[PDB]
Formats: structure tokens, C-alpha cells, sequence
């Protein structure tokens, strides 16, 4: 029945893990689209376009690194499909990082449940893999998003956006 | 109104790109599948693990470009869910192969409907745009294919197949 | 007779290969004008100088790679007087912009009127001369002119402009 | 019934394919016999023996560049009998030259009704590998030979021939 | 009324300035004109047309040297159209030497009498930048194509003309 | 009269010089059906492929010393067609280098049998010419040729002939 490196692995883990493989995708997704909206020529804002294009890669990453821990841990992945973002357009750099900070802690609730399943399962395993590689940079992303929100305030529309856009290219 | 860069390209042809990077996302899904299942502890071919992430790499550096020329000419992104492949688990390493020959030639067969679309409305940036970044890589990568299914049915089950994932490997 | 090299290469074609270099040395000229202008010193915007004195060459380039393309088919160069700009002055930055976009999408048409000459009389080289040294390059210049229009709308007039013209001397 | 890559490849376009290596092997050794005459004892002339020699290579490995596309798109290789020159001796550097053009003037049509094939068929494909890999290089060669029947007419025999061909070595 | 920088800058100056830039323009054409012909392939002098390519490159460097002038005294650039050249064909070498040494004789009187205005109206500044950036090359070019016209004469038609050719290219 | 430098060369020897010019040919154009057909997608063989070529080139290298030397001896070169290969298909890699030592050893007896007419006509300097050009390099292919076949049969079909043709390539 059990695949042959399975040790302490439930099956409530395994079905999370999956679970939260489907929602990194689903973030990559959204970046993506926030990334290609800022180059459009209406829009403009090369450095949102780059911040927005390496935050897709990262999110991408995380799923990646999750389908590898399931087969690890002799789980089998099981994906979904990858529903399509909210919006088709995301407004101006400020409103795109607001939804950025509200996203990434979506995300962030759901690892701290996967935690949390993880616990209740006592997979000491486990816990310590999501604190290393997922936990400590969901706290530091929010972070970083939240001082780029008060900027983009402080900056204001217009000359204020093109400058922190210039300074985010850099 | 119309977007300020647009000139000669059809409504047709915008809506047809949008297709198509769904179609490459899609295609991109399912190299991404494979290139896991290859990881499973009870398949274990690293070989053919490699050789599907990198094409999953491929396709969605394919759906990207897409996603560029689309802003470039003037047209608007359109995403649509990335549906989930049709199996969870993708048989032998020649099976695996056999699935992806008939991925890429549905592939194509879009692409060269996409051409025809250009053609149809005159739109002579847009047919040299996919001849020279899909068309080409399309019939090498078909080609690639058919090679390492003839080797796989020479090699056969077994050691055979061990064999031909190392030398993907290396 | 016919000319040595001559092959496939319709009158219609030769002549329509005329009206494209005499339009590229007047596009050149233009841009050559605009480029002088921003130096004036009541002007004084050394970023859009450099900027349409960049392009004038690019200009005055295609137009020589014309020339040159007509000798090797066997054709004739037949040159006409090159016009003054419409205008002596030029405006803001974003008003210069807006008139380089109307410039570069009137070139464009004339390029893929050239290509629609090419595909009449069956030239399949000279499509493909057109495609990839002239076709390519213009839907970027477009794409490229309209992302500055955006963003010399984006910063406005004053100190916008001159921190965008910064950037475009960096 | 079909090869395994076969898709959107006309028997047509296959069969025009294998005529047009016949062709271009046919060229290959009308080039060779005209660089062997060079050599010999009573022509003398290096810098020809070398020129034709170039052009003998060439012309094979455009022969072999069809033989691969050929294999690539799923079609048969058919080789025929290579027909022998027309002439065991060749004249001096200006018929040589002469009689090169004519040769280059009727390989490019061959490539151009080639090229009509592939339209005929709706070979996007096709058609840019043609356009690509033989039709520019042909207009080239074509030009380059001409030119060189100029200078041959305009230096003269005896000297001048001697001049030409040590300008060809260089 | 006045340009913020202007001083001791005559309007006649300031006018014959612009007259200057025309001519300096249409000298340009003239030598882009013959360095094509020099490329047609039943000429074909390599050597004549790099030549010929860089007196026009020469020609519009004085014309842009002489518009940032303008702008730095605190006149205004006023371009008109740059007429054709008076031939579409310029003969041999020997003919085409003839007449650039007749183009650079009459640059030169116009280099000359801009320098008499400014002597005119007591423009010392305007005397030395003629003196220094235009006259002193003027007489070198004279004596430099005066030598061309006595060694074309010298070494004839037919080879000599071939030879002077490379050796131009050398 | 006869040639300038003709010397101990006689017509027997010159005739026999050019039919194995023909042979050495032939043997090419064999050796490139070859290598072509191990590169179609349903044989897919690459050090196959690789190894013909080379065979191929090597083939095409003798002719031309052979041209050359006629040349040299004061002969004329005398081009006859180059008869298509026997076969359009070449099985196996064990069957194609059965094939190979075959038209090895036919070459080989020409070359003899050249060696003997250069004997027949005292002719020592051709004789040390076949020797050290030709003689030496087929007793080493023809070894080589049968040290393939013998570990062909020795690895067997499938497997067997895929790793062959790895270390082909190695
Ligand atoms: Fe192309
Ligand atoms: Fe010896
Ligand atoms: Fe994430
Ligand atoms: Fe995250
Ligand atoms: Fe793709
Ligand atoms: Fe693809
Ligand atoms: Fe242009
Ligand atoms: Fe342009
Ligand atoms: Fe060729
Ligand atoms: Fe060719
Ligand atoms: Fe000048
Ligand atoms: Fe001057
Ligand atoms: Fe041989
Ligand atoms: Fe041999």
C-alpha cells in the first residue's frame, strides 16, 4: 500500500501539501499578469514590470519546491487547474501593491494552516521544512511589500510613480 | 480607442495570440507534470526529469513571448485557467515521449493555424514573428522527438531505458 | 538590357524601393532637426537631443541599406530632393514624441505597402529583405515612442520633463 | 503511412526538395571542374583555382543543408546520378565567370519556384527556411559575380587577368 | 528680442549660417549619389565608393558642425530641402574626381565669403571657427583630389583605373 | 605537343588516374547516402551519422589529391557522372558497415590495380605517390572497417547497436 520511503507522512499532510502547490501556481499567475500589464504601452513602468516578473519566478519556485518535498516524502502530487487572476488589469503601481501585500498573505495564512497540519500530525519533519524555505521569506516579502506601499503613498501619483518605478529598475 | 502602437493588426490575430498562450501554458503544465512523475521514488529516471523541466522551461518561455509581442503591437493580454493535464501519472519513459511528440504537433498545428491568421489579414510582421521564434524551433523539437522515440523502442524496457536516461542526463 | 544581376525584380518594386529611400533621408532629416532643436539654449534637453540624434542615423541607415539593397537586385537608384521637416521648432519633449510616433507609424505604412509590392509581383526575397531589416525594428521604434509618450504624460511638464530626459541621457 | 514527424509537408514539396540537391551537387561540381582547370599547368590562374574551389564547397554544403531539412520534416532522401559538366575546360577568368553566373542565375530559380511550392502548399515553414538559408545568399553571390565580370571586362586579358586573380588570392 | 546668449552675432551671419548648412548638406547628397553609383554592379569600384562614402560622411559632420554653431552663437536653425544632385550617373573615376574637385572649389568660396561676413561685422570668434573647423581642410581636400586627378590621367583607363581603385581601398 | 611538365607519364596511367578519380567519388556519394540515412528520424543513429560523414569527406579528399596530381603530372582531368548509390536504405549499423567494407575492398582492388599500371610503365614516382597516399590509409580502414563488424555481431541488435553508436560518437 505505502510507498516505499513513507515514514511519518499523513495522508491530511500530503493532500495539503498539494492544496498548496495549486495556490503558489495560482500566485505565479497573478504576478505574471501584474508583470505584463506594467509594459503595456498604456501603462509603461518597467521596473514594476521586473519586480512583478521575478516575484512570478519566486512563487513558481516555491510550487516547484513543494512538488519535489511530496515525491521526498513518497506523496504523490496531484495538480489542478491554475485559475485565471481576479483582474485583467491592476491599476496604478500603488493599487498593484496592495494587491501584492494581500496575496502574499493569503498565501502566508495558508502555509501557517500547512504548519499547523503538519503539527497536528507531529511531522517535526515537515514543520521544520516550511519554517526554513517558505516561513521566514512570506514574513520578509510582506515586509518589503508594506515599505514599498508607504513609499508609493509618499511619492504620489505621477513624477513621484516614475521615480520609485526608476529606483526599483535599479 | 484604439491603443497608440497598433497599426495592421487584426482583431483575429490578437484573440488567436491569446489562444496560444494559453495553449503554451498549457503545454507548459504538462512538461511540468512529466518532469515530476520522473522524480517519483518508484519511476526514478533523472534523465527524463531534466529533459522535461527544461521543456517546460520552453513552453512557458514560448507563452511569454507571446505575451510581449501581444503589448508590443498593441493588443491586450487576455489570461484564461491553465486546466490541469489529462493524466496524473505518464507510463514508461517511451510512453512519456509518444505523449509529448502528440503535445507538440497539436502545438504546431496552432501555430501554423496562428500563421494563417496573419496571413489572412496581411500581416506581415506578425508571419515572420512566428516563423523565425516558433515555427522553426517547432519542426527541430519535433524532430528531436521522433529521434528518441525510435532509441527508446531500440533500447527497450528495462536496462535499455536506464541507459538512455543517463545519456539525456549527460 | 536588363541589368547582369537582375532576377524576379519587377520595375514596380525598383521604383517603390525609390520612394522608401528618398522617405527614410526625409524621416532622417526630421529627426536631425528635432535633435538640433533640443540643444537650443532656450530649449536645452541634452537627453532628447542625443535621443533623435540616435535616431537620424538610424534613419539615415535604413535608407543606405535601400540604396544599397536596389544595386544588389540590379536596380537603379534614383534620388529626389530631400524636403525640410514641417516644422523649424519642435515643442515640449512629450510634443516631439508625439510627433516622432505619427512619423514612424507613416514610415511602417509605407514599409508594408513596400512588402504588399513585393508579395504582388512574387518577390519572396525581398519580403523576407523587408521583414527582417525593416519590419521588425519599426513595430519596436513604435512600441518604444509610445512607452515615452506615457511616461512624459505620467511625470508632466516642468521638473518631470527634466528628470525624463535625464534618464534618457542615462 | 506517414513518418513520424510528417505534418504539413506536402509530397510535392518533398519530391522538389530531392531535385533541388541534385541541383545544388550538380553546381558543387561544375565548380570543382572549373578549379581544377586553374591548376593546371597551362592556366595558372590560383587565385580562380581558389575562388571556384569556395564556391564548389558551398554549393555542396547547400546540398547537404536540403538533405537535413529533408530528414527534419519527415521527408525521404533520393539521390540521383550527378551529372557531369557540360565542358571538360572552362576559358579564361571572364567565361568562367560568366559561366558561373549563368549557373548561380539558374540554381536561384530553382530556388525561387522551390519557394512557389511551399506557397502553393501553405508551407510557412518551408518557405522561411528557403527564404533564409538560400535566397539571400543567392542574391548575394549573384551581385558579387557580376561585379566581378565588370573589373574582368575592364582590366583585360593578359596582365589584367593576371592582376584580378592575384586580387582574388588576397 | 534676443536669443538669451547672443552676442556680437549678425543676423547676416546668422543667415549665411543657414545657407552654409544647405550647402554643406547638399554636398553630402552629391557624394552619397556617386559613392552608390560606385556599387552598381556594372561599375563596381570598391575603392571609388568607400571614398566617395567618406567625403558624404565628412560633408555632414561640417553641416552638423556648423548647425551646433548656430545654436551657440544664439542664431536659429532654419533648414530647407536638400536638392537632388544635378546627375543620376557620374562616369568613371576620373569624371567622378572631376567633379568633386569643382563641388569642394565651390564649398570652398562659400566657406570663403561666410568668412568675408563675418569679417564684415567684426566677428572674430565666427573668423577663427571658420578658419579652424572648414578652410584649412577645404585646402587639403583640393590638393589631396587635384593628386587623384593627375594619377587617374596617369595611369589611365581600363587596369590603371582598377589598380588606382584597390589602391584606394588599401 | 604534349603538356609542358609531362614526363614518364603515360596515357595508360593518365586515363586510369581519372576512372579512379570517378570510383573515389562514387565511394563518397555512398558514404554521404550513409551518413544521411542514419540521421532519419525512424534510424536515428548518430555516431552513425557522424561516422560516414567523416568517411564521406575522406573519400571526396582523395579524389581531389587524385585531381591534383593529374594536374601536377601534366594529365587532364576528365569528370564522368557520379552514379547514384546502389541502395537508397542501408539497414542496420552492422548491415551499413558490411556495405562499407565491401566498397572498401572494391576501392582498394582499383587502387592495386592503379599501383600495377604505374609498374606496367615504370613509373616509380606514381608508384611511391599510391603507396603513401592511398595504399597505406585503405589497409588501415579496411582493418578498422572489420573490427566494427566483428563488435557489431558482438553487441547484438537493439541495446547492443545503441551503445555502439555512442562510443561512435565519443
Ligand atoms: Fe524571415
Ligand atoms: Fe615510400
Ligand atoms: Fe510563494
Ligand atoms: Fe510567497
Ligand atoms: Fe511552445
Ligand atoms: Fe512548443
Ligand atoms: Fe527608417
Ligand atoms: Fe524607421
Ligand atoms: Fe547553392
Ligand atoms: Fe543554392
Ligand atoms: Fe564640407
Ligand atoms: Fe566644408
Ligand atoms: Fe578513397
Ligand atoms: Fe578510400
Amino acid at each position: 500500500a505505502e510507498t516505499m520511503p513513507r515514514q511519518n507522512f499523513h495522508q491530511d499532510s500530503e493532500a495539503g501539501i498539494n492544496k498548496q502547490i495549486n495556490m503558489e501556481l495560482y500566485a505565479s499567475y497573478v504576478y505574471q499578469s501584474m508583470s505584463f500589464y506594467f509594459d503595456r504601452d498604456d501603462v509603461a513602468l518597467k521596473g514594476f514590470a521586473k519586480f512583478f516578473k521575478e516575484s512570478s519566478d519566486e512563487e513558481r519556485e516555491h510550487a516547484e519546491k513543494l512538488m519535489k518535498y511530496q515525491n521526498k516524502r513518497g506523496g504523490r502530487i496531484v495538480l489542478q487547474p491554475i485559475s485565471k487572476p481576479d483582474r485583467d488589469e491592476w491599476g496604478s503601481g500603488l493599487d498593484a501593491m496592495k494587491a501584492a501585500l494581500n496575496l502574499e498573505k493569503s498565501v502566508n495564512q495558508s502555509l501557517l494552516e500547512l504548519h499547523k497540519v503538519a503539527d497536528s500530525h507531529g511531522d517535526a519533519q515537515m514543520c521544520d521544512f516550511l519554517e526554513g524555505e517558505y516561513l521566514e521569506e512570506q514574513v520578509e516579502a510582506i515586509k518589503d511589500l508594506s515599505d514599498r506601499i508607504t513609499n508609493l503613498n509618499r511619492v504620489g501619483k505621477g513624477l513621484g510613480e516614475w521615480h520609485y518605478d526608476q529606483k526599483l529598475l535599479s
